[PDB]
């Protein structure tokens, strides 16, 4: 129900439906807010893996102290925690496909502990003395410029060129102007039935108008807009007048 | 009990009632003490949530190690922590409604960490392995300026767009001129029967200092001048003169 | 005991009697030595609330790390934190008064945390989930001067006007000449006591030099060089010659 | 076996003597070597505490991070400080006398933390709830010139005023040509013990030259400057050949 | 075979220079003397063999000597690593820990590369130099320990000072025995049999065929001015060993190098 | 398995073939990507200690604090942190050979450090009163020309001393025109056998490509290209169409 349309953002598709078989790493970019989690999200659904459990992650939220303890897991005792073995969140993705959404952000020491663990798909668990090996397909997302950070030494040289086999870059809305309408409508569908309200479409004044506001925040940014306005709509449509106060 | 007299204030007075059915976040800005706090704590006595907690949090005042544990909340096991397991402050306010003050000083690196939270309502535990989900309703507030503090690099761009459901902007007392003496006779009716004075209202002259005095402070500031007028009355009314000494 | 002979000091010394009854928070300032610590300990003991705790602290004294513990308290478990559960200096001043000095050497980043304490008198416990309200005057005192810091950015702006319901100033030595001889006396009697000599009084040619001083020390600067003075003198009185190497 | 034969030294030492009974603090300077040290350790030799406590501190090797805590002493919580109390260096000296060695090297922001504890000889421990009081006696030293210091703003004026009761100067050695002799001998005593040599005195010729050395060193350089000799003598007596040498 | 290993004789050193000799003897003096020791030239000149030359002859050769990069202790254990610590006091291990300090007493403490310190750092070992005095960390009993200091730099000291690098009161504490290493270039004599002695070693340990120098080669030797010293010729003369053929080393051989 | 067919290439080759019996560190250069690694990779197997650990390291890459750490390794406690004891790469790298890749890039605070290893290979763990001695062989890596950034005091001349027994430089690929081709099948191979594929070889088009040189990232460019053609390779053949669309 979702919408791809124009031939920029159309070709993408394509390109997700092919390596739905890979077992290889994969690198998204884009700004945040230009659904960079649904396609996420999409390349599990899509794979031969779509009927296994999905793992949401925001890395860096994690403490460095327990980044590497509360990821890879620990057994029973070892180091001073509880009494019995804990499993880490690889070992509940084994088989399946693990989501690391804002990577870039992640600090430099962190890195390190997953870097060995990348090519070689086995890793010890703390205090683990025997050699675990593990199959997960890696996603990872930013909203932030990779390439910069590598050349600041901010991001290491190495791991970039290992996830960024591939890479996926999505364009902002201000680049796919095609898309804008159909998308407003669908929203207009969830939050019409939301909020119970007699709203159904937006005038063509109204239309004219958001294509030349160049959307910074794309379309994380858009969906909050038509939020705002169906709560305060009278009729059952939207006119520019509506939209001039809140621009 | 609550004073808006004003044709700037009374447009938002209005615009609380639609969204206490609203169950999406949202943004106050506005100089501090402008009164951003009465208005996040009746936008929840106004809404159908009215009967569950309100979570009132400074969150600059949280510290740094205990950030992501004290919040999300933790499993036992974590690093030796404690015996037993607590909650956070998110499940806490459960069904309820969480206001997180004076935002806008926090630091880049905290900021990332509630991004995944604001918009699923989703996080884990520390040391947890089960995806926890509940519903809190967030409202945040800051006395600067955060649209310039992104421009600037100073604020994460894509947690505004989460936050900034709904933006509401606090007008100053400048420009609510109205709404200065049934401010200043509120104030004053307390505090006489607080510390027992004889004091009912202001001579003409004194009222249109109030109005001549463009208060940087805004109502903070009145509450206190008013405080300090009362303890140094002699007779029931204050004239200019006791002012003076003040201003 | 106490020395209060002046137009300046008995002007002042009339409004500490008349807010006696007040409940609400002062803010000293001065020079440093001119008795700023004094007037906080007898707003308190000529109060209504004279009885109950008086508690001393050098905010800036407190280190950042343990800054929110120290002051706000905690629960038994904080990252292997104590056994038992302890109160901060806030609840410890409960029913009394809690005196900040030197409370413009704090960072900004620090100031922040203060604010919800001061103006609601509430916050949560360390660890804790129940919001605690205490019930506390603040007396401040600090040796800059704040009015000016605001306006240059380098104190937060909406703090003053939480702490500034009633402002003191008080005026340096140099402005007070009727409080130099009165104080001196009191001084030479507690030392030529403490230090078992024969002096008595002061010539009257070294007593017009000594008024004539700029006194950058104020009252401070002279309790010492009456201190330096009577352990060199010799007779039972003090001539000009001992104090003029001092200046 | 300490060496005062100078006009000058002479009556400090006879200055010291008056002073022994005093209980307030003392700030000594001058270059490095001229003897602070002696007459800081001299003082409590000469006073009524001579039997009691004497703490030596280099206030500049204690590190930031415990500052606060290796001074005031602490309670069992607080940090994650493990398991044991301990005193701070104040309660160790209290009825003693406590000596700050090169309080000239503390940071600006550092200095402010032991402001209250110099005058009021009062603090609360870390952690702890009940305000101690000790009675001791302070004494400083600097190798740097303090007046200059106030006027540039790199030294704080209001703890100077606190510490800055007694002031003694000690004058370079340079100034002091009846000192150097004698003192000569001494530590031609003391190397000829220790090294075991038949070294007696020095040639005329030799004394002269000592006298016209400008040392920079001061007393600190020519203890050096006799090692050498004496290790490297040959008969009873030094020539100025063996001086010629160094340097 | 590999690196003797049983040391018989020996490793031995060579001193043939007037400069050196010199300052052999001058060492031999201070066998009885107790006082701290500043060692000062260019890199790869042997100031870390005096140092542990002036420990053998003096009467301190059989207690402990404690060699320390003092450039490569962090920052924010500086202070504890040094004067120790107790129990409590940092989030810091359990148990209380001894200094390096501490373990030197009775013994030799080898300060190296004590130049590059940062002034704020300096400060913090002046009670302890000289008094020999301090407070472990927490803890509340002054120790005392009797230890004898050496000191190095590959920099100019007095230049530090005079530039406000270095600590002047620092200074009149390590220096009482000032000694400056004259580099190779300024020691002609000892060039010959340095590279002798090395070629020896290296041909022992690689197994080659090589003895000595021929009379061109030697002659270069004299006009490389030594900017790396005998630590560069330690250097070259391994290289020319390994790619040695013959029995004898030409000048063409070193044209590569140089 | 490695290729090596260019004249530059294949000296080099014997020139190591002669060193194999050294124990002496290695100094090489050459652009990012030429294949140092793999000629210092290759030296090790070629070595007595061949059939002994080899350790990986890039030490620009290290944070500055824990920098110490990782390296000499730790015990238990010494740090604020660190429950567990940790052995060095030093030590674990004990009768092996240790790579330092980036030398180059390396900070010059952080080369002071290494001096005393590098040559002595002693140092003392961390916290750890024991001295610890190891016997490694040194290999390093520099992409720029360390002769030269020592006369632009970017770089210790006293390290560089110990480094810089030998100086093999490599020719980026430019100077190596019969090693391109060899490289890219050998890949093919690899990549079709590792993702299943149906492709042999390339097609006549693709080489015409491949022999139009400007290669700014030399090898490791090429590595990634390939793994990146194989995957949207169509037929069993690669015409130029999927290496175009790339550079
Ligand atoms: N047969 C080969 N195939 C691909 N790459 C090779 C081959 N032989 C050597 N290499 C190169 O060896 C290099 C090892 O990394 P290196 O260039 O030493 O690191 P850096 O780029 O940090 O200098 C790789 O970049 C790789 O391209
Ligand atoms: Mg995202
Ligand atoms: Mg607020
Ligand atoms: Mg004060
Ligand atoms: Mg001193
Ligand atoms: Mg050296
Ligand atoms: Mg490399």
């Amino acid at each position: 129900e979702y919408v791809f349309e124009s031939p920029k953002m159309k070709e993408i598709l394509e390109k997700i439906k092919k390596i739905s078989c890979a077992e290889c790493p994969v690198l998204i970019t884009g700004e945040s807010g230009v659904g960079k989690e649904v396609v996420a999200r999409l390349i599990h659904k899509l794979s031969d893996r779509s009927k296994e459990p999905f793992v949401a992650l925001n890395v860096a939220s994690i403490p460095r102290d327990i980044f590497e303890a509360e990821l890879f897991g620990y057994e029973k005792g070892a180091f001073t925690g509880a009494v019995s073995s804990k499993e880490g969140f690889f070992e509940l993705a084994d088989g399946g496909t693990l989501f690391l959404d804002e990577i870039g952000e992640l600090s430099l020491e962190a890195q390190a502990k997953l870097l060995r663990v990348i090519e070689s798909g086995k890793f010890y668990r703390l205090g683990g003395r025997k050699e675990i090996e593990v199959n997960v397909r890696i996603l990872a997302a930013t909203n932030r410029n990779i390439k910069e950070l590598v050349k600041e030494g901010k991001f290491r040289e190495d791991l970039y060129y290992r996830l960024g086999v591939i890479e996926i870059e999505i364009p902002p809305l201000r680049e796919r102007k095609e898309d804008i309408i159909p998308l407003a409508n669908h929203f207009l569908k969830k939050f019409s039935r939301k909020y119970a309200k007699e709203v159904e479409g937006f005038t063509k004044s109204a239309q004219e108008l958001l294509l030349s506001y160049p959307w910074y925040g794309n379309v994380r940014e858009l969906k909050n807009v038509i939020e705002r306005a169906v709560l305060f709509s009278e009729g059952k449509f939207i006119d520019r007048g509506e939209l001039s106060c809140l621009v």
